[PDB]
């Protein structure tokens, strides 16, 4: 997988933004995050407004929904939103949807931490 460049063009909620990318205005669904929707809309909102840089990694299976939305793991400041959301308790893990499951294991592994620390959705 690789890491692409991307801009903010505005946060809509916890796991959906809008970027530049390539040229073109996308929405993207956040790969893996289920959505506490306000609180989680406001930290993903907050993580990419304050980003000096945001990426975006495109899983192995495809590229986008049914709806149009591009569906991958974003980067802000080098560090992964999907994985913070679930890390801070704002999102669970959602299922594996068409074989984009690279970063599963990882974000599972933020998931039972913040579970452990009965953080926001897990109080």
């Amino acid at each position: 997988l690789h890491k692409e460049p991307a801009t903010l063009i505005k946060a809509i909620d916890g796991n959906t933004v809008k970027l530049m990318y390539k040229g073109q205005p996308m929405v993207f669904r956040l790969l893996l995050v289920d959505i506490y929707g306000p609180e989680a809309a406001a930290f993903t909102k907050k993580m990419v407004e304050n980003a000096k840089k945001i990426e975006v990694e495109f899983d192995k299976g495809q590229r986008t929904d049914k709806y149009g939305r591009g569906l991958a793991y974003i980067y802000a400041d080098g560090k992964m939103g999907n994985e913070a959301l679930v890390r801070q308790g704002l999102a669970k893990v959602a299922y594996v949807y068409k074989g984009n499951n690279t970063h599963e294991q990882h974000l599972r592994k933020a998931e039972a931490q913040a579970k452990k620390e009965k953080l926001n959705i897990w109080s």
